[PDB]
């Protein structure tokens, strides 16, 4: 439940914590502040802290000496049931036994930090519903806190807002009597199981935080200005990846292990793309919860046939490739399409590269796909290979991505049948999720104009529940905001 993440700690205090408050097996995770976007795993072992590093360059989480992962929560959930698996260079094992839990409530949804009382009142009044709540700093008493809950129905006087006071006396929290909690979290979590009840009957359910992230599309410029809260909005979104540890059984079966480019990065069972054309592909349906996506890894040699099986099956007509076949030294996606004017068979599937149309940013490839045997199954499949994405981090301008997606959007739109759009990169979660979320958001705006409601984090979490760890980096996060922003002022061109 990600209490083992400590987002504001330097490496040297993480030594102290594990030594004063920890035992052997105790561990926490923290952001590398020597490599923004990276993370460091701290594990106490033989009276000694040792820091293991985790790289995230946009594709996945790379445990230095460990394996590669989708989220940090999945990483930790992995090793705590795979003892012996965290070996060190010299062979001996590192056990991850006891999560050192953090007290910093900042990355909680319901936690608002500063904020006045009336201001919270406006918010809880305007945006809130029954059970809606928040915690803010007092206000009348520095060091202390205030929780605020709405209760009622859908002016009426049938709804109200109650404020409870949270005293912090010597490291611990309380509502003025009774139990004293070590953290605001434990305090909160508690009163969700066991609601404070008022004298006269009134029950204060902590039923949902208050949305702090949804904005009108038109005033995006101003909201961006303010986040330059970016790391803070992101960190707060990171903190919910613990709610998303859905099963991935099919991914793990012995027969499917070699169909996964990275053994640990797997489709959720409930949204995996099942084949009836084996039935396994490392691929998830991403449905906006009209136009859908399939998010997938780049082709492995032994999967290229399935990939085409899937594209056929799904009736997809547009494919978004977001990766060079080899990047930074390593294979990223094997070439699964034929050379120009060529026809190639991939099992029962069959592909002709009809034309390649090199743009400045990307290369399109018109491909006719069919089944061997029946010549009527021929469908044009338009492959938009995107060429100009940096091996490290994110592009400078969003314009290039944007112009690329418009073209893609129009193609999908012009083909009436057109099933889900296929997007892939290396592991199919980083750049893949980044386009898909951008595409989704622009699509909302496109159907509702500039005076509509968007909510980036709400959207990312929505997509993350369909495939593991979509958009892993703060840089991808900031970029998603930069692109949407960009999209607006080019709409105001007319």
């Amino acid at each position: 439940s990600r209490r083992w993440f400590h987002p504001n700690i330097t490496g040297v205090e993480a030594e102290n914590l594990l030594l004063t408050r920890g035992v052997d097996g105790s561990f926490l995770a923290r952001p590398s502040k020597s490599n923004p976007g990276d993370f460091t795993l701290s594990v106490r072992r033989n009276g000694a802290v040792t820091h293991i590093k985790i790289q995230n360059t946009g594709d996945y989480y790379d445990l230095y000496g460990g394996e590669k992962f989708a989220t940090l929560a999945e990483l930790v959930q992995y090793y705590m049931e795979h003892h012996g698996q965290l070996k060190e260079k010299n062979g001996d094992v590192i056990e991850l036994k006891y999560p050192l839990n953090c007290a910093d409530p900042t990355s909680e949804r319901w936690f608002h930090g500063h904020l006045s009382g009336k201001e919270a009142e406006k918010l809880l009044t305007e945006k809130g519903k029954h059970g809606s709540f928040l915690v803010r700093e007092s206000q009348s008493h520095p060091g202390d806190f205030v929780l605020s809950v709405r209760t009622g129905d859908d002016n009426d006087g049938k709804s109200k807002v109650t404020h409870v006071m949270i005293r912090c006396q010597e490291l611990k929290y309380d509502v003025g009597g009774g139990e004293r909690f070590d953290s605001l979290t434990d305090l909160v979590e508690h009163y969700k199981k066991n609601p404070m009840v008022e004298t006269l009957g009134t029950v204060l359910q902590l039923k949902q935080p208050l949305n702090t992230t949804r904005i009108n599309a038109a005033e995006i410029e101003s909201r961006v200005r303010e986040l330059s809260g970016f790391w803070e909005e992101f960190e707060t979104l990171q903190q919910q990846e613990c709610k998303l540890l859905y099963s991935r059984k099919e991914g793990q079966r012995q027969e499917n292990k070699n169909k996964n480019r990275y053994k640990n990065i797997l489709p959720f069972d409930h949204t995996r793309v099942v084949l009836h054309d084996s039935d396994y592909i490392n691929a998830n349906i991403i449905m906006p919860e009209k136009k859908s996506y399939i998010a997938t890894q780049g082709c492995l040699q032994n999967t290229v046939n399935d990939f085409w099986r899937m594209v056929f099956q799904e009736n997809s007509r547009v494919i978004v490739m977001t990766t060079k076949e080899v990047e930074r030294g390593k294979s990223k996606c094997v070439k699964y399409w034929p050379d120009e004017y060529a026809l190639k068979e991939y099992g029962v599937m069959r592909v002709r590269n009809v034309k390649e149309s090199a743009a400045h940013d990307y290369t399109l490839r018109e491909l006719k796909l069919s089944k061997v045997g029946q010549g009527n199954t021929e469908r044009t499949v338009w492959q938009y290979h995107f060429r100009t994405w940096p091996d490290h981090g994110v592009p400078s301008d969003p314009g290039g991505v944007l112009d690329f997606l418009e073209e893609v959007h129009h193609k999908q739109e012009s083909i009436m049948d057109a099933g889900p759009v296929v997007v892939h990169c290396s592991a199919g979660i980083g750049r893949t999720g980044t386009f898909i979320v951008i595409d989704i958001l622009i699509d909302i705006i496109r159907e509702k104009g500039v005076d509509c409601d968007i909510d980036v984090p709400k959207t990312i979490q929505m997509v993350r529940s369909q495939r593991s760890g979509m958009v892993p980096t703060e840089a991808q996060y900031r970029f998603i905001y930069m692109a949407v922003q960009h999209y607006i002022e080019t709409l105001q061109r007319r």
